[PDB]
């Protein structure tokens, strides 16, 4: 096997190299993500949740990712720098995998998002008027700072901050929620991920996973893609969800 | 075929009877639901969602229910008294059916809930300390007036009032949410309805769909039963959801 | 001077007695508060905020209260048992005083509330329809588990759990907020404590500071009384507020 | 007397000219605000709440404003185009006035805000780390899209959208509230307007009343100014608050 180790800072990189060596895995080192990372049997990510998002932006077909958390909460990670060698060994020897859907949006065809597509005002302190359709039906029209279309994995990201519910990783769905909605009443809406979401807004910017973005006007379609994020199975993922969420900051 | 008409007040009951009779259906009227409603091919309810919740509490096997909304929002109803005739003919002719899961709790194993199981302080104005586990993991413990375990169908009821999300009727899940939580941070949690929910509390009551209740002390488990609620297919269910929610009051 | 020591459990009571005695203060111990507490120059309470709420319910004219926190957050307390001695000496020597207004409601004209008057359904799990007027204007009508009329001091209690704002203790106002409102939009309202509040509801109870309650049907008026709560000046009150709130649980 | 009539569109301007003439008032017409508007006995504003904000940005000492609402809610306005002639006549003949505090911020010395100062990320979809101090005490540190320091008049603006309480116009205070706070728990804080607010944020933009703005880094002080907004007394202002708020969109 050949693995890619992608790191932001090189604190623990030597020990990771030595672990993968003891495991008879060939190692290539990267300090920035690239599409070349598709050419590996697996990817070791050193950093945080954000680091995994940036790696994912470079992958269409996704080799399984093992995350070592130096970041903070690490909802996407499998180990810390203190316990990684035991966890990495178990992960590669078992080689069990887990998949989470990513979505696309029509304003950025070849971009994929694990957390959310967000549609925001191009100018801060400026509202946009957002119309929401789902499978062709008009669901809402609200003036707001922006509007989030998140997966369940994204329920703990921006959607969370906007007031959304925590949804467990293994319940596939969309969370549709506004940021600073200027209306007396509003609610987050949770719908099946097999549906097609349409957002219409003038003078907007669309943003996938806080990374790639483009200005747009009018209609954008968001739908589940065929290219999921792939991670080594983290067998305590559901258990760890609720403690991690309560630590968010 | 034979139908039961269940009403609270004598609404358009003679008219509805006449419509069934022109469809070659035999009718029997019920001022109150009973277990006798199982001995019918289908059930027409005249009332609001609350009437339908009371029909269901008397049914294990559920003949498909057609709801005529005399109440308020009528998320469980199919028509108005000003248009029932046409949807009713359409329904019995096609006889297309739709099912939503019900849950039961161990404190009252024989009673089924479509909306939610709620665990409240036995004395109003007193908090209770509620511990929540899901498939055996301690997910939270929180001081509160009560705690709601709802289905997606129940996301528009008591859970909605506690601050929960609107979940579409075809996405199967539990919403777990406190009533007046005395804590700085809290979120509703949305989890798979395949999971087992455990609630532990002292000096408490348990209520199913607002209808049946009993005092309890200690652990109760809530889980998905084998006896879903059966309605005629409402083809506009998802598209109707949005305007009905905004009308909530 | 003579002081009353009121406690729930025999905490640091012998120690506290000894400290008062070295300040040339005479002491009498109270296992339960009574109207007899008016015949003292000051009152030391050993307990939490709840103990202080119970002292106050027995006082019209209020000797200044010094609180030793054995409970939880102790927004109404002055010290811990691990530091009471020093703040207590400091307090009796300077004898600087601080007052917060109390309110009364017409259902129980003789009982005063520092935190809030709460109007709840008499039966748990049942909503009540609450109409709210302020100086005679109909401000709202809403179906809910209950409705809270709090002072700024009460903004960190039941009102906080219902979703209310944190108001500093020196900004005099009412917070008006429902418990589990069954409606698409709602807000808490903050108004001048000089205004008269009218609540109308049937099949209800009214509760003052969590302590005294009575059944009522119809209109009640809540207004500012002439008998404020009197504590020794806590010089860190405002700065302490913020960390205590975040610790709420 | 000499009045300035400031309008966005000229639909009803002729009738306003004729009304002021019948009242023996000299009229000057403006289709954009300017500092020259200080030179008048009163100002008639035709447009909405936003129109009043833009006028106010050009005034240090403020002549009394009478607002004719063609906008939407009109919390700041006195009449509609259907009833203005009766209301204008009563307003000028009585000449009773009402004042609401405006605040300044140190990053824009000569700018005044009626609603709020908002401190936002310069880049959309980017959080800033905001530290909040009040009278020198550290109150909070939160990662967020932005942070609002509103007056009570602003409680129905951006602060409202971020989740803040409705505060009546005659209760002077600050509302301190984050936009999209990335934290498990948070609350709006309501404090006395006699206090000094300090916000510290890197890579921010500060915005007064959605109008004037400047990029800044580090510490900004917000405090009540000596230059209030002055309006003709609207004797139904408190009464109208609650209906207007429920109509917000
Ligand atoms: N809440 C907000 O107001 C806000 C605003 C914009 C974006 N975001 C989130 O940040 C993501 C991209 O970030 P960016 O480059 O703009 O900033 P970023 O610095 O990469 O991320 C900001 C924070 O979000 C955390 N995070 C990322 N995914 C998460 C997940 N799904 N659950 C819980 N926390 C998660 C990050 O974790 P680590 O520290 O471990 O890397 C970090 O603490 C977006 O996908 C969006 O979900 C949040
Ligand atoms: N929100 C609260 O503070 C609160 C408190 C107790 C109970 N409830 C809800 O009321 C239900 C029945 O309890 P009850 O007998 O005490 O009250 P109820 O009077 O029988 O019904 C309460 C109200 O909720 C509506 N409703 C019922 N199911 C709904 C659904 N899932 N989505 C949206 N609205 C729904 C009813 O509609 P109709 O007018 O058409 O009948 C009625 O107006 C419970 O299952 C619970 O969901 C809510
Ligand atoms: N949040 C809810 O769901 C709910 C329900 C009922 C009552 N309450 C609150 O409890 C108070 C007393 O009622 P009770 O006898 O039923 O309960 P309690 O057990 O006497 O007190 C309830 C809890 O609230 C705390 N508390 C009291 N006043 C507070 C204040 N203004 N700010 C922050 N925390 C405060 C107490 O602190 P200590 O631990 O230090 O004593 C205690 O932990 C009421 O006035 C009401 O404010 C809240
Ligand atoms: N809620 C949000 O996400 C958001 C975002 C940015 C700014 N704002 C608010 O808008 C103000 C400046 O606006 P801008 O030029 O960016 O946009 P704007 O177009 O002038 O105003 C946006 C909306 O806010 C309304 N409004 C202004 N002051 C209000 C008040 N205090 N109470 C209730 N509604 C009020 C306006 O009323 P009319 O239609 O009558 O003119 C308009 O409907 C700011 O002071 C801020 O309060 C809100």
């Amino acid at each position: 096997m050949r693995a890619a180790v992608v790191y932001k800072t090189d604190g623990h990189v030597k020990r990771i190299e030595e672990a993968l060596k003891r495991l008879e895995v060939e190692v290539e080192l990267f300090n920035q993500p690239s599409e070349e990372l598709e050419n590996f049997d697996f990817i070791v990510s050193v950093g945080g949740d954000g680091t995994i998002l940036r790696i994912l932006q470079k992958l269409k077909r996704c080799p399984p990712i093992f995350g070592i958390n130096t970041g903070r909460v690490g909802l996407l990670t499998h180990a810390s720098p203190e316990n990684f060698e035991v966890e990495l060994k178990k992960a590669v020897e078992k080689f069990e995998v887990e998949r989470f859907p990513r979505v696309s949006c029509s304003a950025m065809p070849d971009v994929l998002a694990l957390n959310e597509i967000a549609v925001l005002s191009r100018k801060p302190a400026k509202m946009i008027d957002v119309a929401l359709r789902v499978d062709g039906v008009e669901v809402d029209r609200i003036r707001c700072d922006g509007f989030i279309v998140a997966t369940q994995i994204g329920s703990t990201g921006y959607a969370f901050s906007a007031g959304g519910p925590v949804v467990e990783p293994y319940l596939e769905c969309f969370i549709l929620i506004p940021i600073a909605p200027f209306r007396f009443g509003w609610k987050p809406y949770v719908v099946s991920m097999e549906r097609k979401i349409e957002v219409i807004a003038e003078k907007a910017i669309v943003v996938a996973d806080g990374q790639k973005s483009v200005d747009f006007d009018g209609e954008i379609t968001i739908e589940k893609s065929e290219f999921p994020a792939v991670f080594f199975k983290n067998e305590k993922r559901f258990r760890n969800l609720f403690g991690k969420v309560r630590s968010i900051g």
